[PDB]
């Protein structure tokens, strides 16, 4: 059950609704993630950030509640990437 580049999921920060999101890639050295975080990529509005489990909400399980359109900008073009091509490069 532990989490790994590639899974899919809803991540959750302050003043966003659950957000598609994909765990990327996961390195050491100079780029190694800090302790029990891991290397967020956001759907629809393409930032990446560093969050811990308890923000991260696996997307099968999830997508009945989270993954209904809003009006949020990005959002509903986020929904369109995490359906239909997840693991592509945006950047």
């Amino acid at each position: 059950h532990a989490f790994k580049p590639g899974d899919l999921v809803f991540a959750k920060m302050k003043g966003y609704p659950h957000w598609p999101a994909r765990i990327d890639d996961i390195a050491d050295g100079a780029v190694k993630p800090p302790p029990n975080k891991y290397p967020i990529f956001f759907f629809g509005t393409h930032e990446t950030a560093f969050l811990g489990p308890k923000d991260l909400f696996p997307y099968d399980k999830s997508k009945d509640k989270y993954g209904k359109p809003n009006k949020r900008k990005g959002f509903n073009e986020g929904l369109w990437e995490i359906q239909n091509n997840p693991h592509a490069s945006y950047s």
